[PDB]
C-alpha cells in the first residue's frame, strides 16, 4: 500500500510560549497570538495557538489530533503547517502567526485598495498550494477565502485540514459520512452522492476566486442552502463579477462543470493565472488599478511562462 508518512509531530512544552493575546473565538473555537521561544536557542517566532471552546471532550481531541496529523504531514509556501503540539487538557494547535489574518477579511477591508495583480497573485499561490495537496494526494474539502490566510499581502497559505481526507493509492474517489458541511462551496456530486476528489476540490477554488474579485461578496446571498442542488442542477450558476473579462470568468466557469474530469486541474490553473498576471489589466477591470498602494520576445510573450510555474505530476 501507501509509503509511510515520515514527518514529525514536535510536542512543545507550554513554558515556552509568551505575550499570549486573543485574536478571535467561538465558531472555530479560539485563537491566540503569541510567541515561541524553543528551549536552547536565541529565536522568537511569532505564532498563533489554536483550541476549542473550552472543554474536555473525548470526541473534540480526536478531530483537532486528525488536523494535527495532517498539518504536520505538508511543507510548501503555500500551505500552512505545524510547528507543534502543547498537551494541556484540550490540545493546543500551534502554527506560523498570518499578520494580516484570514484572506476574506482583507479583500473586505481593502476593497478600493486591491489592484488586479494581488487579485491574479492570489489566484496563482492559492493554485500551488492546492496542486502541492493533490501530490500529496490529499483531499481539503473545505478550500474557500476563509480558509486563506495572509503572511503579507504578496503571500498567501492555505489553511483548515479539519475536512481533509487522504484520496486512496489505487481509488480515484472519497465516499463521506455524517457531519456539518459548506454547501454554497460544494461541488454538485458531492452535494448529491458525497463523491469527494481533486477536481471536487477545482470547484470550490471557482468559488473561491469568485469571493476574491467580488470583493468578499457571500455567494447565493439570501438563497438557502437546501436549494442550492437543485439551482445547480438547473444549469444556474454564480454571476460574471464587475471587474471580471470573459477570461476570468470562463476559467471559474470551466470549474463549475458537471462532469468533473472537464473541469481544469490545478497545475492548468497555475500555468493560466500566471500568465494573466504578467498582463493583469488585461484581464482584470478595475477604477484607478495604477493609484493602488498596501502594505523580439514579444510576439512569444502571451503564452509564455516561467518554469518554476510549469509543474509535472
Ligand atoms: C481561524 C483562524 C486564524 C488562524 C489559524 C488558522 N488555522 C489554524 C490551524 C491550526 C493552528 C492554528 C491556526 C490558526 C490564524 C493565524 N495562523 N494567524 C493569524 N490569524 C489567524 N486566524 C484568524 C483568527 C481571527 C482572525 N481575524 C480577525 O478576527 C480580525 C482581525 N482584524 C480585524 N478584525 C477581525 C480571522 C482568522 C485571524
Ligand atoms: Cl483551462
Amino acid at each position: 500500500g501507501e509509503a509511510p508518512n515520515q514527518a514529525l509531530l514536535r510536542i512543545l512544552k507550554e513554558t515556552e510560549f509568551k505575550k499570549i493575546k486573543v485574536l478571535g473565538s467561538g465558531a472555530f473555537g479560539t485563537v491566540y497570538k503569541g510567541l515561541w521561544i524553543p528551549e536552547g536557542e536565541k529565536v522568537k517566532i511569532p505564532v498563533a495557538i489554536k483550541e476549542l471552546r473550552e472543554a474536555t471532550s473525548p470526541k473534540a481531541n480526536k478531530e483537532i489530533l486528525d488536523e494535527a496529523y495532517v498539518m504536520a504531514s505538508v511543507d510548501n509556501p503555500h500551505v500552512c503547517r505545524l510547528l507543534g503540539i502543547c498537551l494541556t487538557s484540550t490540545v493546543q494547535l500551534i502554527t506560523q502567526l498570518m499578520p494580516f489574518g484570514c484572506l476574506l477579511d482583507y479583500v473586505r477591508e481593502h476593497k478600493d485598495n486591491i489592484g488586479s495583480q494581488y487579485l491574479l497573485n492570489w489566484c496563482v499561490q492559492i493554485a500551488k498550494g492546492m496542486n502541492y495537496l493533490e501530490d500529496r494526494r490529499l483531499v481539503h474539502r473545505d478550500l474557500a477565502a476563509r480558509n486563506v490566510l495572509v503572511k503579507t499581502p504578496q503571500h498567501v497559505k492555505i489553511t483548515d485540514f479539519g475536512l481533509a481526507k487522504l484520496l486512496g493509492a489505487e481509488e480515484k474517489e472519497y465516499h463521506a459520512e455524517g457531519g456539518k458541511v459548506p454547501i454554497k462551496w460544494m461541488a454538485l456530486e458531492s452535494i448529491l452522492h458525497r463523491i469527494y476528489t481533486h477536481q471536487s476540490d477545482v470547484w470550490s477554488y471557482g468559488v473561491t476566486v469568485w469571493e476574491l474579485m467580488t470583493f468578499g461578496s457571500k455567494p447565493y446571498d439570501g438563497i438557502p442552502a437546501s436549494e442550492i442542488s437543485s439551482i445547480l442542477e438547473k444549469g444556474e450558476r454564480l454571476p460574471q463579477p464587475p471587474i471580471c473579462t470573459i477570461d476570468v470568468y470562463m476559467i471559474m466557469v470551466k470549474c463549475w462543470m458537471i462532469d468533473a474530469d472537464s473541469r481544469p486541474k490545478f497545475r492548468e490553473l497555475i500555468i493560466e493565472f500566471s500568465k494573466m498576471a504578467r498582463d493583469p489589466q488585461r484581464y482584470l477591470v478595475i477604477q484607478g488599478d495604477e493609484r493602488m498602494h498596501l502594505p523580439m520576445d514579444e510576439e512569444d510573450m502571451d503564452d509564455v511562462v516561467d518554469a518554476d510555474e510549469y509543474l509535472i505530476p
